[PDB]
């Protein structure tokens, strides 16, 4: 694909949207967007399955994240295609095996 969207829905006020973008089959995916209704701190932000970790995002004192991560690992086409694989995010701000999540399966836009 060349575009895709992950609509984040979760526990109560936690929601959000995340766009992905790729130009050529082995180029860098650009992951931009935001999610709203969080707590203050860092949250585990990554794609589910093998090969899709995207570090963290910084929720501010309003529980809102802004995301702008270019990415060469993940891919819209190819074998490890994230199209269909689920973008999850921790509601619990910090470290460790977070359990209260908010998910959004990645679907095609363009």
């Amino acid at each position: 694909a060349t575009k895709a969207v992950a609509v984040l829905k979760g526990d109560g006020p936690v929601q959000g949207i995340i766009n992905f973008e790729q130009k050529e089959s082995n180029g860098p995916v650009k992951v931009w967007g935001s999610a709203k209704g969080l707590t203050e701190g860092l949250h585990g932000f990554h794609v589910h399955g093998a090969g899709g970790d995207l570090g963290n995002v910084t929720a501010d004192k309003d529980g809102v994240a802004d995301v702008s991560i270019e990415d060469s690992v993940i891919s819209l086409s190819g074998d490890h295609s994230i199209i269909g694989r689920t973008l999850v995010v921790h509601e619990k701000a910090g470290a460790g095996a977070g359990s209260r999540l908010a998910s959004g399966v990645i679907g095609i836009a363009q």
